[PDB]
């Protein structure tokens, strides 16, 4: 019987076995009937069944923009990526241990349904860590010491900030405001500019390729193809940098007041040891471009990206599972 970690993401799944590591790294999408609604496929099946299927079949992310699936689906998803998971030729394999991420503050009641979706899903038991937890557990931050540590994950479509110390999270905030908010920006940006409709594929290319927190000078142009929504027409134009920094700003600043805040709720001598430390920023939304030094100039603090800040969580979720009982 393996054990698994799972970081079921707005935009990225993860799994992590006890033992080898990540194995399953697939997008938190599903394909569903649009009339009947019937999950038909999900993570990758899903994307190898739109444009080869009859019926009106349509690729959705359940979470898209931080919001909270529902029981059903959960369950089906969660059930695909366990089984997709522990896929071993073999035999007497037990149902897996499952220790899932979920966000801070979840009630008893979202947690015990996290729980039951699981067991649902094929799961023996199940377990929850706290994502700001896991995330600073695979950030190798000193968790269970007296110090104050201080993660911010920035996925799809949450920020979550935390100021952890001894075993525990001190202070917490989460926001829906991330990497999908930073894409929908930068398309209303161009939207009100030049009447142009973009999709999400190349408002996350904008974002990635000239997309910036700061000071955009000197990160260039692009010429980028959308729909003219006066006439209707493909029509290619130029962004700038400025531009996109530009749109991006607030949804920036709304992070930065996040990360403000809650060392403004923390104890001061946490603090003083998180600006010894530095603050460590995970999750994919963490490689805008120099978000890290923009936080850093407004705390007065050192900001570390973590390394492959996309696998902080799972990983974290995954170490979780050498002391189990600490979750229970
Ligand atoms: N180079 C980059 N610059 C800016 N944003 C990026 C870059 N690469 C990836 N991202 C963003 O990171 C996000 C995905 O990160 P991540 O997988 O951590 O999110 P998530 O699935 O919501 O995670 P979780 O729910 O576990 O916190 C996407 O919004 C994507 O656009």
């Amino acid at each position: 019987t393996k054990d698994l970690g799972i970081d079921l993401g707005t935009a990225n799944t993860l799994v992590y076995v006890k033992g080898k590591g990540i194995v399953l790294r697939e997008p938190s999408v599903v394909a569903i009937q649009r009339d009947t609604k019937q999950i038909v496929a999900v993570g990758n099946e899903a994307k190898n069944m739109i444009g080869r299927t009859p019926g009106n079949i349509v690729a959705l992310r359940p979470m898209k923009d931080g919001v909270i699936a529902d029981y059903e689906t959960t369950a089906t998803m969660m059930k695909y990526y366990i089984r997709k998971a522990i896929k071993t030729k073999g035999l007497f394999a037990g149902k897996p241990y499952v220790m899932v991420c979920v966000p801070y503050g979840i009630t008893a009641v979202e947690e015990r349904a996290v729980i039951d979706a699981t067991r649902q899903a094929g799961a023996r038991d199940a377990y929850t860590i706290e994502e700001p937890f896991a995330a600073a557990i695979g950030a190798n931050l000193p968790v269970w010491e007296p110090t104050g540590s201080m993660v911010v994950d920035i996925g799809g479509g949450t920020t979550e900030v935390a100021v952890i110390s001894l075993g525990g999270i001190v202070t917490s905030q989460s926001i829906r405001i991330a990497g999908d908010e930073m894409d929908e920006a930068i398309i209303q940006y161009i939207r009100k500019s030049y009447n142009l409709m973009i999709g999400e594929r190349t408002a996350e290319a904008i974002k990635m390729e000239i997309g910036s927190a700061g000071n955009p000078e000197g990160i260039g142009n692009m010429e980028i193809r959308g729909r003219d929504l006066l006439t209707g027409l493909p029509k290619t134009i130029e962004i700038s940098a400025e531009e996109v920094a530009e749109a991006l700003r607030d949804t920036v600043y709304a992070i930065v007041e996040s990360v403000k805040n809650t060392l403004e709720k923390t104890p001061p001598e946490l603090a003083a040891d998180i600006m010894d430390r530095g603050i460590v920023l995970t999750g994919g939304g963490a490689l805008l471009r120099n978000l890290d030094k923009v936080i850093s100039q407004e705390t007065d603090m050192p900001v570390i990206v973590a390394e492959n800040p996309l696998d902080c969580v799972a990983i974290g979720t995954g170490k979780a599972l050498d002391h189990i009982d600490l979750f229970k």
